[PDB]
């Protein structure tokens, strides 16, 4: 079921500019189209060279991130402009983000409020409702793929980025070669099990605790160990971090990072949980 995308150059039409992402496989520039001076990103992920190599991203891979993009349209998740390829990579035009990684804004700004840690999970939320009703699995949730509009704002407004392990549920589970960043994957991924959207659920467990206390709950001195925590569900609030804490918080923490899976807050739970709820 491949398919191909706009082979002519992407310089023709348009220029590139700052560089606004790099990782293994990727590297993300801001960029303008000359036709109508908008501003994307522009997404280079590096192809495969041959079947059988571990360097760059399958064709299958590619195509699957390029599907799911193509569905959304909602105002917390990064959505897709035009796709071309060439030899060596398949380039991405995506919306423009530019108020930087939330990962960035937390390191840099004092220690949130619960308010200010509610006005950015229920954009979250929000965006995972809408992707979890398209029975799309994010698979990668954490605050470097979280992206701010505008970071000098004072709640200032996300969407969902980086798509690359996202999948489709359309069996209620996948079970395939899934496997995120270590301090935010769900212990049924630690345990290479069958997956679904509840992942995502105990990823936004992660992220809401680190909202809260500047902490990470799993995280080890190694990936290994930190993998092993998530599997045992080795975490606890510290007083020191959360003594001005409502317990209500915490409850929402402690219903999404669940380790039954069939247990654990869904993403509609989790609206209508008390500390979110209207
Ligand atoms: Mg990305
Ligand atoms: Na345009
Ligand atoms: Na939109």
């Amino acid at each position: 079921h491949m398919t191909v995308f706009r082979q002519e150059n992407v310089d023709d039409y348009y220029d590139t500019g700052e560089e606004l992402g790099s990782g293994q496989f990727a590297v993300v520039k801001k960029c303008r189209e000359k036709s109508t001076g908008l501003q994307y990103a522009a997404k280079f992920i590096k192809k495969r060279r041959t079947k059988s190599s571990r360097r760059g991203v399958s064709r299958e891979d590619i195509e699957r991130e390029v599907s799911i993009l193509k569905e959304i349209q909602h105002p917390n998740v990064i959505t897709l402009h035009e796709v071309y390829e060439n030899k060596t990579d398949v380039i991405l035009i995506l919306e423009l983000v530019a108020g930087g990684e939330l990962f960035d804004f937390l390191a840099e700004k004092e220690s949130l409020t619960e308010e200010e840690a509610t006005e950015f999970l229920k954009q979250i939320l929000n965006g995972v409702y809408y992707l979890h009703s398209l029975q799309i699995a994010h698979f990668d949730l954490k605050p470097e793929n979280i992206m701010l509009l505008d970071r000098n704002v004072p709640k200032p407004r996300i969407k969902i980025i980086d798509f690359g392990l996202a999948h489709k549920i359309d069996f209620g589970n996948e079970f395939k070669n899934i496997f995120g960043t270590p301090e935010f994957v769900a212990p049924e991924i630690v345990n290479y099990e069958p997956l679904g959207l509840e992942a995502d659920m105990w990823s936004i467990g992660v992220i809401t605790y680190i909202l809260l206390s500047g902490a990470s709950p799993f995280l080890g001195d190694t990936k290994q160990e930190t993998l092993a925590n998530v599997s045992a569900v080795n975490y606890e609030f510290e007083d020191e971090y959360f003594s001005n804490t409502s317990a209500l918080a915490k409850d929402f923490i402690r219903r999404l990072l669940v380790k039954d899976p069939k247990k654990r807050m869904t993403i509609q739970d989790s609206l209508q949980h008390p500390w979110i709820k209207p």
